[PDB]
């Protein structure tokens, strides 16, 4: 997360890190049994750390669990990262408290100027490497599609949004992927792409989660 803050320990209850011997995505727990993270996060022998802060010190309220299923979106496109969205099965149940909760899923989609909460790990900078060890916090409104399709022309559809500011500075980008993004009390987003980072005119590209709720309603009911 470049140009944001410290979004204070298990503040952010959903939050997931999505672990293969190192913190390599970001997810959202949608229900004890279910996280929903991106496509482009695909790993074999994923395990799910809820209850984060430090992802590298044990600070207490910490839940590791193996993922039993991933599910990726029968339209992913990795080229395109078109129905950049996966699903995550935990082994076994997680167990919700005040740092452990889930969040809720839309039942309508978020419009242009709403406000939302962007969240987790990844790398602060636009130039160069530095990676935080606790969970970042980053407020940004949606974009209209028009600002949003107009810094990437040709490459938007409709199963994205873009979020964030068009003069730059403040973005979500290899600053977790996968990770949620919160409007209103709902999961619209899932951190997907972005050219470079917090670059002018490039602002951050979400999955659009409003889309899918009736796959993901199928999809967990059947798994
Ligand atoms: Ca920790």
């Amino acid at each position: 997360i470049v140009g944001g803050y410290t979004c204070g320990a298990n503040t952010v209850p959903y939050q997931v890190s999505l672990n293969s011997g190192y913190h390599f995505c970001g997810g959202s727990l949608i229900n004890s049994q279910w996280v929903v993270s991106a496509a482009h996060c695909y790993k074999s022998g994923i395990q799910v750390r809820l209850g984060e802060d430090n992802i590298n010190v044990v600070e207490g309220n910490e839940q590791f669990i193996s993922a039993s299923k991933s599910i990726v979106h029968p339209s992913y496109n990795s080229n395109t990262l078109n129905n950049d969205i996966m699903l995550i099965k935990l082994k076994s149940a997680a167990s919700l408290n005040s740092r452990v909760a889930s969040i809720s899923l839309p039942t309508s989609c978020a419009s242009a100027g709403t406000q939302c909460l962007i969240s987790g790990w990844g790398n602060t900078k636009s130039s160069g490497t530095s990676y935080p060890d606790v969970l970042k916090c980053l407020k940004a409104p949606i974009l209209s599609d028009s600002s949003c399709k107009s810094a990437y022309p040709g490459q938007i559809t409709s199963n994205m949004f873009c979020a964030g500011y068009l003069e730059g500075g403040k973005d979500s980008c290899q600053g977790d992927s996968g990770g949620p993004v919160v409007c209103s009390g709902k999961l619209q987003g899932i951190v997907s792409w972005g050219s470079g980072c917090a670059q002018k005119n490039k602002p951050g590209v979400y999955t659009k989660v409003c889309n899918y709720v009736s796959w993901i309603k199928q999809t967990i009911a059947s798994n």
